[PDB]
């Protein structure tokens, strides 16, 4: 029942409280990230499909 | 002499989970730098298709 084993236990316990926040944080800017790439993709998409048709029209036309 | 051996089992136990989380933040620090990234390069090709397009509307306009 040494007193700085405990303060020691507990300042790990406050480094742990702190990392728990910041991952937190950071499993939130993944989930936002990989949802606006899947956004972005769409979009080229749609815009690479509206450039191929504009290309054809001027060519065959 | 050396200290509760209950005491010290939790030392050990908590600096193993310090450790895995270390991990864990290391991938995810990874990743969003990644992402990041890629976010730029598709936002900056969104960009350059907008203004090919934009540019085909006015040629076909004139």
């Amino acid at each position: 029942t040494e007193e700085e084993l405990l303060r020691k236990l507990n300042e790990q316990r406050d480094i742990l409280a702190l990392m728990e926040v910041k991952m937190k944080e950071m499993k939130g800017s993944i989930r936002h990230l990989r949802l606006t790439e899947a956004k972005l993709r769409e979009e080229l998409r749609e815009k690479d499909r509206l450039l191929a048709m504009a290309v054809i029209r001027k060519k065959h036309g």
